[PDB]
């Protein structure tokens, strides 16, 4: 189900993907990004490699997406939220023709990218560069406009006989001037704290005839720009280029992780064989290499944590994951098969319910995992009795090996390292440590367990040469 | 070091007690509470005690102090605030007549309250039940006071100068008050009695210490044997019991996490540091030693190499400079590192201690070190036992279990392959 995308901390490469994303449609995206049918994967895979080839801007879909889903719902539109929505869509077009001759699965995308032309052209006409409703828009607004800006040019006047301040103002949105103490008629707007704002007695009848013209200038435009909304609305090219952004805003972000982080494209095969991987949510990560196939199927990492056995788990983990969703994976060559199910086995310490947990787990893939299946152990053993979990451990190993499934196991259990000699199937691993500089290291030794650290801590902590004492 | 008074969380203890101080005086002393010489140890026990046999209630001491301090700076002392460190030195005094009689430990600390006789009957002399000033003060006072006899009332900015007379009176008061002030200063027993005063305060916490906690009493020899001990700072702690002898010096605490083992060193340990600071310690019975000093070896959850090397650097300094009167609390031995180095050197720890003759209690995971306990001179086993998968948290001497069966009440499959030979 889930449960795996969680323990493997998939939701943060989301979180690292939406941050590349330059829409929420591509956000969006990003934030429920989960394994894809395989033929999917690899399709992710390749147009994520050729938007690394050519880089590709993007419109603000998304505000384009809002104007247009305020439309279908019958808003009457702003008229820059309308020229706002008519770039992005003509940036849709304009993204499509410089995709096309590129002729490869950028271009494919982009086919969905409509013809937004007749709604643009409209737009073109009926609205100027500020989102403001031009003249040319109606012929009936056009003479509202030219019965308007002449009158407005009444008042055009202002009078003196001055001792007013100043200006010309509209107050309540009728004209008046200021004017202090005196002597000049009529209907004030506000006063001071002096100006008493004053709208004369000879210029009121003709502002009754310019409020007039104004409620005629919105009952021409607010039909204008429902009529440009309904004209977006009634645009069926806009969900098919609204997928086709989506894409290459989420398309976008697959390779700009790539570049970002120093991932790669997989390949898909019958076996696993990672070179120089690392976990993508580790800073400076130490990059490791193995291999997993059917002569060499379960990884067994003996290890002094914390030195690196918790996050090779997840570097495999996530690596297939990613790669399963189309994501390029943390590594300079991957070549991964495709389990059925991954099982991870991972905590959320080491004594004794965190080992009921464990076993809770491996129950899971006791029953059913198929020899298709890939399994992440780690802390087996641990938390509980080294006599008797060991038993138990190698009984759950013998198991898998018998059962076919691929993957990696971590644990401390000597008596298990002793058990990875002389089985087939079964590797063992380990993690340096540079206990000279008193530091895990953390890179992984192939072949070799986690042999023996306790003593060559002692001599240079200058304990007493009288202990050693050595029994072996 | 006293890092292991903080390793013990001591100054946790430390703060429950000054918590029950009643002055600023005894809390100063809490907190300050050091393991002591054994007499100072043995008697601070019969105070305690005492203490808890006949209680008794404490003055504002500090409210002495603080005031008595600004009477060392030389204030002008506030009228009500000359007479509450009067009343303080009274109530002190009542304590000594009280605690006298007795004769116990209790009342040798009540022979250093001082005779403050002469201090008293000048305040009692000179000021009031409320902190004023009265008449009766002076020669001077008595006089001037009396005067400032007015007449008004002539009736059916007044004239009559205004108070030109009446507006002069004054300053006068003090002097006797400043001088009281200096004979606050200069009483001579005062610095003494307050420290009486504290070290009851101290006490009194201490036996309301014992009785909030479920406090006894220890007695000390020359081998450990506790009685139903326990945590003071576990609240509803399960109650453990074992001995430390010459025989058995060793107790090599096998069992899992969460546990209890852990938690029994500290349950010793600071029982001994509780015991040797003159406090009551957390056992039914308990009977001590007196080691020269406590090792402790705990941390700071999961086991590394660095813990590890950590716990190296405490061992060493056992195995340099413990001695046969040495008590020594040793966690998670060879925890952190590879068993197969990590036996055979924590063996010859335990091997090396065991020679020495240290007096101790272990906690480790190795399966190998309790198959060495198991044959050898004094060190024996023990575990926390396990109960519906909870921990019980109770000690069983004798006995390091219980990998499986986890798994059959989880009902694996089987897989089993118990073939564990
Ligand atoms: N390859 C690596 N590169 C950088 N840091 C690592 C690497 N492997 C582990 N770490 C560090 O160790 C931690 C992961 O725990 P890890 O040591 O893998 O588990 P365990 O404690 O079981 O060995 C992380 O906080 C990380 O900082
Ligand atoms: N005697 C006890 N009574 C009640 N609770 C205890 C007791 N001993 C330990 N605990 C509980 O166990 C915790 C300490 O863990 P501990 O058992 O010391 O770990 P470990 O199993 O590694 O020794 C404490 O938080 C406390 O609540
Ligand atoms: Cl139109
Ligand atoms: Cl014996
Ligand atoms: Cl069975
Ligand atoms: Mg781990
Ligand atoms: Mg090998
Ligand atoms: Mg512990
Ligand atoms: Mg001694
Ligand atoms: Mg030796
Ligand atoms: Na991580
Ligand atoms: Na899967
Ligand atoms: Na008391
Ligand atoms: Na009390
Ligand atoms: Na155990
Ligand atoms: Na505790
Ligand atoms: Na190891
Ligand atoms: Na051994």
């Amino acid at each position: 189900m889930r449960d795996v995308l969680e323990v493997l901390e998939f939701p943060r490469v989301r979180a690292l993907l939406a941050e590349r994303a330059k829409t929420p449609l591509g956000r969006e995206l990003a934030l429920a990004l989960a394994p894809l049918p395989r033929e999917e994967a690899e399709k992710r895979h390749e147009l994520t490699g050729e938007a690394l080839s050519y880089p590709y801007a993007l419109p603000e879909a998304g505000t384009l997406r809002e104007a247009y889903g305020r439309a279908l719902a019958g808003a009457r539109l702003s008229g820059p939220e309308l020229l706002k929505a008519a770039k992005a869509l003509e940036e849709a077009m304009a993204l499509k023709e410089e995709l096309l001759p590129l002729k490869n699965a950028l271009s494919q995308v982009a086919e969905g990218i409509g013809d937004h032309t007749p709604f643009l052209e409209r737009v073109r006409k009926a609205l100027d560069e500020e989102g403001a409703v031009k003249d040319e828009a109606s012929p009936r607004l056009a003479q509202i406009r030219r019965e308007l800006r002449p009158l407005r040019q009444q008042i055009l006047d202002r009078l003196y006989a001055l001792m007013d301040d100043r200006f010309v103002t509209l107050r309540r949105e009728r004209y008046c001037v200021p004017v202090r103490a005196g002597m000049a008629q009529k209907v004030p707007g506000i006063l001071l704290d002096a100006t008493l704002f004053i709208e004369p007695f000879s210029v009121v009848k003709l502002n009754n005839r310019l409020q007039a013209l104004r409620l005629k200038e919105e009952e021409e435009v607010n039909r204008i720009l429902r009529d440009l909304s309904e004209r977006l609305a009634k645009d069926e090219g806009v969900p098919k280029t609204l997928e086709a952004l989506g894409l290459l805003d989420l398309v976008q972000a697959q390779a700009a992780l790539a570049r970002d982080l120093g991932l790669s494209r997989p390949a898909f095969g019958e076996r696993y064989e990672l070179y120089r991987a690392f976990h993508p949510l580790i800073p400076d990560a130490v990059r490791n290499s193995f291999a997993l196939d059917e002569k060499n199927r379960i990884l067994l990492i003996s290890g002094p944590n914390m030195g690196g056995k918790t996050a090779l788990l997840k570097t495999l983990g996530l690596a297939v994951l990613m790669a399963q969703s189309g994501l390029f994976v943390a590594a300079e060559k991957a070549l991964l098969a495709w389990p059925d199910r991954v099982y991870a086995d991972i905590g959320d310490q080491e004594n004794l319910s965190t080992f009921a947990g464990h076993l809770r787990r491996l129950r899971e893939m006791l029953e059913e995992a198929t020899s298709h299946s890939l399994v992440l152990i780690d802390e087996l053993g641990s938390g509980t009795d080294p006599e008797e979990g060991a038993a138990l451990s190698q009984a759950i190993l013998e198991a898998l090996l018998e059962r076919g499934v691929k993957g990696m196991v971590t644990t401390h259990l000597s008596p298990l390292k002793a058990f990875a000699q002389g089985r087939e199937g079964i590797q063992n691993a380990s993690m340096r440590f540079d206990l000279e500089a008193l530091r895990p290291t953390y890179e992984l030794v192939l072949g070799v367990p986690g042999r023996s650290y306790a003593l060559a801590i002692a001599r240079r902590l200058a304990l007493p040469e009288e202990v050693l004492k050595r029994a072996e």
